[PDB]
């Protein structure tokens, strides 16, 4: 080490992307939206298994935890835009390592706009246990059959990615391998992970959610979702899976007054070209 | 009594949060690669190239499986944003989400840069870091992330609004446009999460929030690879700088050497993930 080593170490962190600078969303109008509700519909994920479900702007979407403590792996893609999906990366830098009440779930370049908002997380009192652990997570990707195969050989067909992939395929009609390249990096619902202080790895512990649990959002864009229950379970391996419940909620007409879907990003796209 | 609302915390909460950490990817579950021989053939090598990456610029450079890249820091401190490709496949790029997965927040000597799925395979080998005596400082701080994405003009223009051309986003997408022919729209859809260079970050422990820190490198420093496959390898040094701003701006250099006839004895080159891809049908 350097003769200034401590010193180095000691200059303070600055937050990337300040709370601050973020814009704010009307949760106080989609709440009581969300008073208004009725249920509209709703799908049953069976364990280890995926399935999309589909949601209109200023409509909402819970998924539940039911049967028993399991962890679901969530993707969003705008209904009438695959292309346009979940950005894990920079919701991760606008927000932190996990969400909660009041986050936004962005989408990727060059869109770059809510998809959905928080409104409700019955976990929300979970906060940053004493090993750096939260919940529902935006630094994993999804268990895959491809780092199952570096890692223990073999070929594994109900990893997240997977089921993620059947679903998807199976509900536009695109080719499995297409269907595949569309899958992404996952909100990891009722997941309970963090980075070990002292090394930095991905750490896993068993979830603290229980039956009856929920994580709701606002859906600000028309959403194709997908959700798969992960064959982790509760990922308190050193696994028992249950079923996940997805409801959707319509609020009453005008409940949301002049409230406009987000647009798509407007940098201009030139790169200075 | 008071009533209880949906998201107050429960009897157990404190034994919820006492439940121990299970790290997801353990350090003997990986393939070891051969450190040595990659050093051996490192100190038989002769240098063959070099790209010099101006300041708010993003440049291409070219290696073949079994030679090195150095990035070196020059005239100043400052932090670049890499990316890699398949030289004969685009879409086979740089996984940043599972490199973490399997390695941390942060990459380090005998560490890999991994492909994206399904190709998942070890594009390139970190042989040599210069900072590796910094560690994780007291705030939870590291070079070389793999948690951020790239400084970007879409965040730029929601945030502080405007029209700024030369974020790593940019400056990759016209670099790899320039060197591939590809359109620049084309080329911007195949610019991925970056590998940060130098760059001192982590997330803070009260909040879990994104925080970067002035960089400890300095003129000299640098971090070394070794190629795994034939690579294109795209870098951006970045308009933060030394990202210590609460910029000044230097270029960074790339180099690339080859090593001696033989030297990489009977390492193979790693094939594409064997995953029989058919996820159940
Ligand atoms: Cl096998
Ligand atoms: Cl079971
Ligand atoms: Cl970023
Ligand atoms: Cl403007
Ligand atoms: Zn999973
Ligand atoms: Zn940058």
């Amino acid at each position: 080490a350097p003769l200034d080593a401590d010193a180095r170490r000691a200059v303070k962190p600055v937050i990337c992307y300040p709370n601050d600078s973020l814009p704010r969303p009307d949760l106080a109008l989609y709440r009581a939206a969300r008073a208004s509700a009725r249920k509209t519909g709703e799908v049953l994920v069976p364990p280890r298994e995926g399935r999309c479900f589909e949601v209109k702007a200023g409509q909402f979407f819970r998924i539940s935890s039911v049967e028993g403590p399991q962890v679901g792996d969530l993707n969003l893609h705008n209904l009438h835009d695959l292309t346009e999906r979940f950005f894990s990366g920079k919701t991760r830098a606008l927000h932190g390592t996990h969400v909660t009440t009041g986050e936004r779930l962005w989408s990727n370049l060059p869109y770059l706009r809510p998809m959905a908002t928080i409104i409700e997380d019955t976990l929300g009192w979970y906060g940053i246990d004493q090993y750096g652990g939260s919940v529902h997570d935006v630094i994993g990707t999804r268990c895959d059959p491809y780092t199952g195969n570096l890692l223990a050989g073999g070929h594994y067909h109900h990893c997240c990615h997977s089921n993620l992939t059947r679903a998807l395929a199976d509900h536009t009609g695109l080719p499995l391998h297409e269907a595949e390249m569309l899958v992404h990096d996952v909100l990891n619902v009722f997941m309970c992970t963090g980075f070990t202080r002292d090394t930095g790895q991905y750490f896993m512990k068993a979830s603290p959610v229980r039956p009856g649990d929920y994580l709701e959002f606002f859906a600000e864009i028309d959403l194709l979702g997908n959700l798969s229950a992960c064959p982790g379970g509760d990922c308190s391996s050193e696994a028992s899976c249950h079923p996940l419940l997805v409801e959707i909620f319509a609020p009453a007409e005008g409940m949301l007054g002049d409230w406009p879907s987000p647009s798509v990003n407007g940098y201009d796209r030139s790169h200075g070209r």
